[PDB]
C-alpha cells in the first residue's frame, strides 16, 4: 500500500488520479479543507480529518479553513459565534490528533485582491452554474439570496489564493470543486469522500439534521443512536450502520454473540463482514452490538481528551 | 417657482414629495448619480446632468460616480480602460457645467468594510429581486452571470456608504433605488429622470443601440440624425423628436417655416407646441428643423469646449 493508495483508500473520486500522482512526486505539496463551523462535530467531520491526516502522512502540509465568511454567507448567523464555533471546532479537530495550520475565511478573504479576483469569478460564473454548485450545501430558503451564488466563487478564490496542490471535501463539494478546475489557471486535485447517509437512512448526515453521532458523545448516547439506526438485513445499500464498519473500524474484527445466535463471530475485513451481512448471515442487532462498542473505543480518546478540557 | 418645484420640473417620479420637502429645509444636503463610463456622452446623460445642477442651485453638494467596478460587473470590459473612458465622461460634464466631486467607485468600492456590508446586504436580497431589479441595466446576456446580482447590492451600498440624502437616476435605476429605501436604515430620496425614447422609437436611447444624439455630435450629425428619426404626426407618446422639445429647448421658440407652409410660428411653451402638434397643426418636417437647429445651438458651447482641447 503506497502513499496513492493509502490516499485513495475510502474515497468516492480523486479528480484525477494522474494529476494526484504528479503532485505526490514532489517533495513540498499543500492540502486544504474548509468547514463551516458546525456546533457538533460528527463522524462526517473526522471521515475528512481522517483523510487529511492520511494526506499529512504522505508528506502533505495540512491547512484546515473555519471557513467563518461562507459560513455567514450561508444564514449559520453572526460572525463573531461563528467565530467562536470555530475556535470549537479547532479545538476538537486538534483532539482527533490532527495538528495543521488552522485559519478563519475573514482573516484574508476580505482583502482588496481577493474581492477583486472574486468580482473577475463572478463575469465568468453563471448564476445557473453557481446555484447547481450549492445544491447540497445552500440552507434551505424558499427565497434563495444573493449571497448564496456569492459563496461557491469565493470558495474557488479561496484554492487560487492558496496555490494548494490539493483540495479535499465532502462529495457535496465537487461541483465547486469542477467550477475550480474549469476557472483556474493552476488546476487543483480534488479528492471527495463519500457523503455519510444519516442514522435514519432518510438522508444524509448533518449537524441540522440530528442524524449524527458526534465524535464526543457518551457512550450510552452512541448505543441509544446505533439501536435506533435504520440497518435492514441483507442491505448495504444506504445502511448507516454498515458505512461506519467501513469507514471507522479496524480490522480483523469481532463481533460477540450469545452462542444461542452462533457465538462469537471474527471478520478479517469489511468486505467479509459485507458478505456475511448480506447473505443474512449477520443479524443486525448483532452488527449494532458490535459496532457500537467498537466505536466507543474510536471515539474515547478524542472524548476524553475535550472532557480533560472540563477537569 | 421654488426650489422644489425646480427640482420637480422634468422628472418622471421623485419618492418621495415629502421626504425631499424635508431634506430641503437642511442647509447641508448631499445628492449623488452614478454613471457607468460610456464612450459617447448622449442627450440622456446630459438630461441627468441637467438635474444634478438643478439640485446644486438649490444648495445641493453634488457627488458623481464614474462607476467603473460596476461596470467591470456588468461586461464592460477592463477596468483599466473603463477608466479612462471614466475621466473623458468628465472632461464631458464638466464642459456641461458641472462643477462637482467626481469619483471612482474602485477607490472605496473593494475596502474590507464596502465588502463586509455588501455581503451582510446580500443575506438581505433574493436573487429574483435582485434580477429583476437589473431588467434595464445589465447587458444582454443568454447566460448571466453571478457579477449581475452583486451589481445592485453595490450600488445599494454606496447610497449607505456615502451618507447621501438624494439619490438621482434614471427610471431604470428606480428598482435599485426601492431596494435601497427597503433594506438601509436611513431612506434616501430618490429622483428618477425620464428616459428618453431612442431616434428608431424602437427602444430607449442608448450608447449601445446607436439610436443617440451625443452632446459632441457634429451640425450636420444632429441634422441627419434628427431628419431620420421617428417621429410621426400628431403622436407624442414616443416621439423622440417631441421629447427633445420637452426637455432640453428654451421657450418662448420661434419655428421657421416657409410662408407657404404657414410661416414662421412662435409658442410660448412645450404645452403649447404640444397642442399645436397633437392637432396636425405642426408638421413633422417643420419640428424637426427647429428642433435641430435649437438643439445645435444648446450643444455648441458644450462641444466648443470639448473642441478647445484639440486645438
Ligand atoms: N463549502 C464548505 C466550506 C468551505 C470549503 C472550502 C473553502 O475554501 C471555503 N471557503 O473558501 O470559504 C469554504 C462546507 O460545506 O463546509
Ligand atoms: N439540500 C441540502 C442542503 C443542506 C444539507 C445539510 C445541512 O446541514 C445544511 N445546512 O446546514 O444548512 C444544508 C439539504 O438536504 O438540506
Ligand atoms: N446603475 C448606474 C451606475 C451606478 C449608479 C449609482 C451607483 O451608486 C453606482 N455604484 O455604486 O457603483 C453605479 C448606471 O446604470 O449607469
Ligand atoms: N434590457 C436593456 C438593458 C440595456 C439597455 C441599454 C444598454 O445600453 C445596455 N448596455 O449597455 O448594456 C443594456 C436593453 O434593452 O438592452
Ligand atoms: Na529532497
Ligand atoms: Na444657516
Amino acid at each position: 500500500m503506497d502513499e496513492f493508495e493509502m490516499i485513495k483508500r475510502n474515497t468516492s473520486e480523486i479528480i484525477s488520479e494522474e494529476e494526484l500522482r504528479e503532485v505526490l512526486k514532489k517533495d513540498e505539496k499543500s492540502a486544504h479543507i474548509g468547514f463551516e463551523p458546525s456546533g457538533k462535530i460528527h463522524l462526517g467531520h473526522y471521515l475528512q480529518i481522517k483523510k487529511m491526516i492520511d494526506l499529512q502522512n504522505a508528506g502533505f502540509d495540512i491547512i484546515i479553513l473555519l471557513a467563518d465568511l461562507t459560513a455567514y454567507l450561508n444564514q449559520k448567523g453572526e460572525l463573531d459565534e461563528i467565530r467562536k464555533i470555530g475556535d470549537y471546532n479547532k479545538k476538537v479537530f486538534e483532539a482527533m490528533g490532527l495538528k495543521a495550520k488552522y485559519v478563519y475565511g475573514s482573516e484574508f478573504q476580505l482583502d482588496k485582491d481577493y474581492t477583486l479576483n472574486v468580482y473577475r469569478l463572478a463575469l465568468k460564473t453563471t448564476l445557473k452554474r453557481a446555484r447547481r454548485s450549492m445544491e447540497l450545501i445552500a440552507r434551505e430558503d424558499e427565497n434563495p439570496k444573493v449571497a448564496e451564488v456569492i459563496y461557491p466563487i469565493m470558495q474557488v478564490n479561496h484554492a487560487h489564493y492558496r496555490g494548494v496542490d490539493v483540495a479535499v471535501g465532502g462529495m457535496e463539494q465537487r461541483k465547486i470543486h469542477m467550477l475550480a478546475r474549469e476557472l483556474l489557471p493552476k488546476k487543483v486535485v480534488c479528492i471527495h469522500n463519500p457523503v455519510l447517509t444519516g442514522l435514519d437512512g432518510e438522508g444524509k448526515m448533518s449537524s441540522s439534521k440530528g442524524n449524527f453521532i458526534a465524535v464526543d458523545d457518551s457512550p450510552e448516547e452512541i448505543r441509544a443512536k446505533i439501536k435506533k439506526a435504520y440497518c435492514p438485513a441483507g442491505v448495504v445499500e444506504g445502511n448507516p450502520i454498515m458505512e461506519i464498519a467501513k469507514y471507522f473500524l479496524e480490522y480483523p474484527l469481532t463481533i460477540k454473540r450469545p452462542e444461542k445466535f452462533g457465538g462469537d463471530l471474527t471478520v478479517n475485513s469489511y468486505e467479509e463482514l459485507e458478505s456475511l451481512f448480506k447473505n443474512k448471515e449477520l443479524h443486525p442487532m448483532d452488527l449494532k452490538n458490535a459496532v457500537a462498542e467498537e466505536l466507543i473505543k474510536i471515539l474515547e480518546p478524542i472524548r476524553k481528551r475535550l472532557l480533560e478540557h472540563h477537569h
